[PDB]
């Protein structure tokens, strides 16, 4: 069965992170051409991951999401090593070279300030946590948006012109209902 919600995956994340996102979902047991709503929100979610460690200087962060889950902990057990910052107890997105903290990126659906309750509760201290949302909320600890403002505005803006994309075929709704 061909959803739709698949074929606009496809046409609108880059192959690359599509790719990605595939291999994560297989990896995790789930399937692409099932689990569709959850296919889109994995590729949303790592193409903001991109977006946030294109937003500092050159050597800011290590990426840590898109990786498969033995080379990601490979690579916290390094920086976790040479920094001297504790090994968290869940696989990061990021790592702050500058500010020198493991960073948890969320992109949700609902209002802002429970994801981050559950984010926060589930996850831990030391990891820094940032929530974007579909409507152009966020909120990160302590009140530190990591980034300056025109590189977070970047990404809230793609995440508004996904759900237009979305509701523009009729996708939106079951979008927003499945998180
Ligand atoms: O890295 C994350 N998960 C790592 C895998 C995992 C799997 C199970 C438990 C804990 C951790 C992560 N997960 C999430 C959300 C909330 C926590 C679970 N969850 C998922 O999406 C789980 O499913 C997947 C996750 C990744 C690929 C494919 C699937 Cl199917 N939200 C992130 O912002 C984030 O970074
Ligand atoms: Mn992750
Ligand atoms: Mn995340």
């Amino acid at each position: 069965r061909g959803s739709h919600m698949e074929d606009f995956v496809r046409q609108c994340f880059n192959p690359m992170i599509v790719e990605l996102a595939e291999k994560a979902m297989k990896e995790y047991g789930e399937d692409p051409k099932i689990e569709t709503n959850k296919f889109a929100a994995i590729c949303t979610h790592l193409e903001v991951c991109f977006m946030y460690s294109d937003g500092g200087s050159k050597h800011r962060f290590e990426i840590i999401e898109g990786r498969d889950r033995i080379m990601a902990w490979t690579v916290v057990n390094s920086i976790c090593n040479t920094t001297g910052v504790e090994k968290p107890k869940f696989l990061p997105d990021l790592y702050d070279y500058k500010e020198n903290r493991f960073i948890e990126i969320g992109v949700t659906r609902r209002e802002v300030h429970i994801y981050y309750l559950e984010k926060a509760n589930k996850i831990s201290e030391k990891t820094h946590i940032h929530i974007f949302s579909f409507t152009g909320e966020e909120m990160a600890t302590k009140a530190d948006y990591t980034l300056d403002e025109e590189s977070r505005a970047r990404i809230k803006t793609r995440l508004f012109t996904i759900r237009q994309e979305m509701a523009s075929r009729s996708l939106w709704d079951s979008f927003r209902q499945s998180e």
